[PDB]
């Protein structure tokens, strides 16, 4: 005939050894011209559907063994045609693994080769890229997994270098910019933990920054990160804030989320930042959802730029994101409490651990019964970050045992991480005049999942990282308190050109209440500054006593309150106030400061 027809070969199987000899399988795709019979290409038939490269066939017709197929689906510029239906094939070769081509060569029987691909820089992601020379009948053989599944299609190759014939797998990343300084943009940049994120992509945009004269406002999530980047940005002009002292001349400075937050609050003016730079933008810290906030505003109003680097952006619903090297994801049961028997696989492992806790509570009972097994533990919550944290480096220990804290610019030399997944967090409940609480261990967002996860699987070189993982995530995030104290601590910070300073788009949902509701008065307003600054109240507790008009040295409210709003410690009294706060009488630390506050200072 004129047009083609097909002939079986073989089937689709992976087989043991380097070269071996609508029904399922492999088919010869034959074609008639004047010179006589050839074979035009190779096809694979799977689930109903046969699947070639549209050069094999240019939009023939393939006759099959009973009845004619027409093509179904195509696309030129991809090289890809179907016949009996859709594209049914859509597995992914996996980097570092050999895979099985079955040969199906002009003439010749069918035969699996296995061999090892290399890499396309391609336009869009990076192309596979096998290394095997054939002739153009053999265009079309299918290429298979370990498990059998076809991971592409043998197809044209590229005219290389001097001499060679390399044959892409038919089948089927970002980049800091200098137009991202500019006024009105606002971009969010993943860098990649490492080498890569803060050795050269951060140094590399303050030196344009200079350039570019522009005033950059530079902001760390915590004391340790700034350290960092004082180390990192060494021999440039640049300001250490949160505290050898400057010049006068640097127009680049360094602070940690919370500073700047402060800073604007206070009665005194605020540099115009043309520029705003933020590691670890995921920080759910009210002063860091506030400081989003804020920038987002003046990015929108064309007076400043913005860049966020965050590996789990504002918004994200992933609790795997795509790692730098493969990790194993293991589902296990995880102890939050002391365990006498059981659990081998936790304290037989040889490597160092990252264990993520639901409290302060949970670290000090699972510690203890690490340590019992003769295991060298460090504890690292929100308290004892800046003092612990150092010692990491060391090597001397065995588990880390940590609170959501380590979230944030944590690197571990570890290979494993065990996870949770709870924490215990501050709730808000606003019936009445509301109490602060908190919670039992609950489901963590995926973004802060991925964080977690985020420990291991940076090192290029180190592959196959261990994540243990116990229950799922959890989005409704919006009964916590950081976010009604973010707009607390927004509605309070004022700008220029009689406007009102609003969340960061992505966290708009999570809190809906008027815009500048929580905006006070001379008095109260500076008196609520102290409460935060001097006394180290919750922003919410904060907000009570400022918000009735009650003065900073009047400390009544401390012992007038409802009868059922009694202070209790250790089943005991001791000496109440008219709202509630956990924060300050859940632990023995924090509690013993709020009955100094009460008594006096």
């Amino acid at each position: 005939a004129t047009d083609m027809w097909l002939e079986r070969a073989a089937d689709v199987s992976w087989e043991a050894g380097a070269a071996i000899t609508t029904t399922p399988g492999v088919y010869r795709i034959m074609a008639r011209g004047i010179l006589g019979r050839y074979q035009a290409g190779v096809g694979v038939m799977h689930e109903g559907v046969f699947h070639t490269l549209w050069h094999t066939t240019r939009g023939a017709a393939i006759m099959s063994g009973e009845g004619r197929l027409t093509p179904y689906w195509g696309n030129v510029k991809e090289d890809r045609v179907t016949y009996g239906g859709p594209w049914k094939l859509d597995q992914k070769w996996n980097g570092v693994d050999d895979v099985q081509m079955i040969v199906v060569e002009p003439g010749k029987p069918a035969i699996n080769v296995q061999t090892k691909p290399g890499i396309f820089k391609t336009a869009h992601g990076e192309i596979g890229a096998v290394s095997l020379d054939y002739p153009i009948g053999t265009s079309g053989s299918p290429i298979v997994n370990s498990n059998g599944e076809i991971i592409g299609l043998y197809g044209n190759g590229v005219i290389l270098g001097n001499g060679a014939y390399v044959s892409a797998i038919v089948q089927g990343p970002e980049a800091y910019n200098p137009e991202m300084l500019k006024k009105r943009q606002l971009t969010v940049l993943d860098l990649h933990p490492g080498a890569g994120k803060t050795r050269r992509i951060l140094p590399q945009i303050i030196k344009d920054a200079i350039q570019k004269r522009l005033r950059t406002a530079v902001l760390a999530p915590t004391r340790v990160v700034a350290a960092e980047m004082a180390e990192a940005l060494r021999g440039l002009p640049v300001r250490y804030l949160t505290p050898r002292e400057h010049s006068g001349n640097e127009i680049v400075d360094v602070m940690c989320h919370a500073t700047l937050t402060h800073r604007l609050m206070s009665p005194l003016r605020v540099p115009n930042y043309n520029l705003f730079v933020m590691d670890e933008a995921h920080f759910t810290d009210p002063a860091s959802i506030a400081a989003r906030g804020y920038i987002a505003t003046r990015v929108e109003a064309g007076e400043a730029a913005a860049i966020f680097m965050t590996a789990t952006p504002p918004g994200t619903s992933d609790p795997f994101p795509d790692t730098n090297s493969p990790v194993h994801d293991v589902s296990s049961e995880i102890p939050d409490r002391a365990w006498s028997s059981g659990f081998e696989w936790i304290t037989d492992y040889a490597g160092k651990t990252v264990w993520f806790v639901a409290s302060v509570k949970m670290s000090n009972e699972i510690a203890q019964c690490l340590q019992r097994a003769g295991k060298r533990v460090i504890q690292l919550n929100r308290k004892s970050y800046d003092t612990e944290y150092p010692k990491c480096k060391n090597g001397d220990w065995d588990f880390v045992i940590t609170t959501d804290i380590s979230e944030m610019g944590a690197n571990f030399g570890a290979s494993r991480v065990i996870d949770c997944r709870k924490s215990v967090k501050p709730t808000i409940l606003d019936e009445g005049e509301g109490r602060v609480i908190l919670s039992v261990p609950s489901a963590i967002t995926s973004a802060s999942a991925a964080q977690r996860r985020g420990r291991v699987g940076r090192n290029p070189s180190q592959i196959g990282d261990e994540y243990h993982y116990g229950g799922g995530t959890s989005e409704d995030d919006t009964m916590l308190a950081h976010w009604t104290e973010a707009k607390i601590l927004l509605d309070n910070i004022h700008l220029p050109n009689g406007l009102v300073a609003q969340l960061y788009g992505p966290e708009r949902d999570k809190t809906y209440t008027m815009d500048g509701e929580y905006r006070l008065r001379g008095e109260e307003r500076k008196t609520f500054l102290e409460l935060i600054k001097t006394a180290d109240l919750p922003v919410w507790l904060a907000y009570k006593v400022a918000s009735n008009g009650i003065q900073y040295n009047d400390r009544k409210w401390c012992f007038d309150g409802p009868r059922s709003n009694i202070i209790l410690e250790d089943n005991n009294e001791v000496e109440k106030p008219r709202w509630l706060d956990a924060r300050v009488y859940s632990d023995h630390q924090s509690l013993k400061w709020f009955k100094d506050f009460a008594a006096g200072k």
